[PDB]
């Protein structure tokens, strides 16, 4: 599988880096995208290399999407390309995994009407106002959409997501 | 299985926390031991609860051992109780994973004579003087001992380690 992560500076470090390694473990290719190639820096000061700019991504290329949290989703969600990439991969029924603030991107993509998932509770209202049903669970699986709340949930988030790549 | 981590303040955050979730994912139990109960805090500011003191740990309790890196092993290596746990589990042939500065504990346990593995390169010489063969690779397996170097090696380190937990 080719697996795509969308992020930017201020990502929650664990929420990006642990899944990155978890997926490589399976021998999948992982690609990190952001505003531009280079490096991004997390809330806790870890860096990661960006493989692709949003501009250069063909949604079709990629088999699955990941949307980690932190502050990054607040600026990612303003990017038209990132929104398109997200809308397309999600409406195609490809596996999409979000955590924490990740769903801010899904909101801005307009894809949540009549879906069910979770998020950090601090944006619950905003998820509800996007027409999704919010629940408070460590992981939710709603067809292709696999969603968790915070870093404590990682093990369960990834337990369920890797199932979807098999 | 029950997996035991030995650590302290100054641990390299990823090297403790990602494997922690990795191993729960498989539905094993994970326990963190340090000098005393409470919380320890990583180099990059992540916090983890400590389940046990060293002086409460009985080696026979636990099925496998993990030794993350950072500044922590420099002080854990002085602790007789921690040494004795490590000596007993390693000589018993239980799976032992080490990364980065982790082997500082193995050195101090006197268990490395005739063994083969890797570490961060900054302590290569010290591993060699303890009587091991040092090689430079992203992961080595020497019987029950699975050793890596640094955080970029994570995916490989857990790939090979999880195998010994089956």
């Amino acid at each position: 599988m080719k697996v795509l992560f969308l992020s930017a500076d201020g990502f929650e470090d664990l929420e990006l880096i642990c899944p990155l390694h978890r997926i490589k473990e399976e021998g999948h290719e992982v690609y990190v995208a952001s505003f531009e190639r280079g490096k991004i820096t997390g809330k806790h000061g870890y860096s990661v290399n960006v493989d692709l700019a949003f501009e250069e991504v063909g949604p079709d290329e990629f088999d699955a999407l990941v949307l980690p949290g932190g502050r990054a989703p607040e600026i990612v969600r303003l990017n038209e390309k990132a929104i398109e990439i997200t809308r397309k991969m999600f409406e195609a029924g490809k596996p999409v995994a979000s955590i924490c603030h990740g769903p801010q991107i899904l909101i801005s993509a307009g894809v949540l009407k009549g879906r069910k998932g979770t998020s950090t509770i601090t944006i619950r209202d905003d998820v509800v106002n996007a027409g999704a049903e919010w629940v408070n669970e460590e992981v939710v699986v709603d067809g292709n959409w696999v969603s968790s709340r915070h870093p404590g949930d990682l093990y369960a988030w990834m337990r369920e997501f890797v199932k979807l790549l098999k």
